[PDB]
């Protein structure tokens, strides 16, 4: 079987607990995972720990606040108390599973299941294409033994327009920023890089990035998490979003493929 979670952000307990209402079983079965595994929750050594041994039996898509954890650990940024990152920080395995969490991808697809996954999304202005060349530069960044430079580049709002054109700094960014951070669109698919709330109390005219027709949507099933305000409703069909905010108080979700039946742990508090 396939299963597909959302951010689990340091929720080990819930996540276990989901796994096992499942009866998720490596070898037999693949869990995919929408990425930000880490922050906020207590576990988060848990979760690297666990999801780095499924190996072939996980699919991962980095999240921002994966990417963050990297940026704190390369002594790229401040780690901020309310993340509880310092356990992972001071492990004696942090070096093990952080140089494996940055080879892993921002970008995950399954052509028989017609599926993609990706953090935040797919931006409208990407077709399949694109969005495969761009996962690769960035994940060849995150990979290279280099990647700190990278990591402290990644930070800006802009540009917030795709274009073949774009080059250097400001491609990269663009390419993180439409994978990780990505929410809201202006009407002709621009990034807008502030607004954080639900559908309905976003001001005009931000719509979900996914409310505008995009060449991957219109052929791929695309699943994702990031966007918690969202609360995993209001989407079209074909679009799976997976982030029901366990570390803020509200559920772990967890999607079956096969039979899209939906399995639901509630946040432990
Ligand atoms: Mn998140
Ligand atoms: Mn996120």
């Amino acid at each position: 079987a396939t299963y597909l979670i959302g951010d689990v952000h340091g929720c080990y307990d819930e996540l276990i607990a989901l796994l096992h209402k499942v009866e998720f079983t490596p070898g037999k079965d693949t869990l995919w995972l929408t990425g930000d595994l880490v922050a906020r929750g207590p576990g988060s050594l848990d979760v690297l720990r666990y999801v780095k041994s499924l190996g072939d039996s996980v699919r991962l898509v980095l999240g921002n606040h994966d990417l963050h954890l990297l940026a704190v650990f390369a002594g790229i940024s401040r780690n901020k108390p309310k993340d509880r990152l310092t356990p992972l920080l001071e492990a004696p395995d942090a070096d093990e599973l952080l140089n494996w969490l940055r080879r892993q991808p921002l970008l995950q697809i399954d052509e028989e299941k017609k599926l993609v996954m990706a953090h935040a999304g797919i931006t409208p202005q990407w077709d399949l294409q694109t969005a495969k060349e761009c996962a690769r530069d960035v994940e060849a960044v995150l990979s290279s033994d280099s990647y700190p430079f990278f990591l402290d580049a990644m930070y800006g709002d802009m540009p917030n327009n795709w274009s073949p054109e774009l080059r250097g700094l400001g491609r990269l960014r663009f390419i993180t920023n439409a994978f990780t951070r990505m929410r809201f669109c202006f009407p002709n698919g621009q990034l807008d890089m502030y607004s954080k709330e639900s559908p309905e109390e976003a001001p005009a005219p931000l719509k979900p990035w996914f409310a505008i027709p995009g060449p991957v949507a219109e052929e791929y099933s695309i699943a994702f998490g990031h966007w918690a305000s969202l609360e995993g409703k209001g989407t079209p069909e074909g679009i799976y979003a997976l982030d029901t905010g366990c570390c803020w108080g509200g559920t772990l979700t967890c999607l079956r493929w096969e039979d899209k039946q939906y399995f639901v742990q509630p946040s432990n508090r």
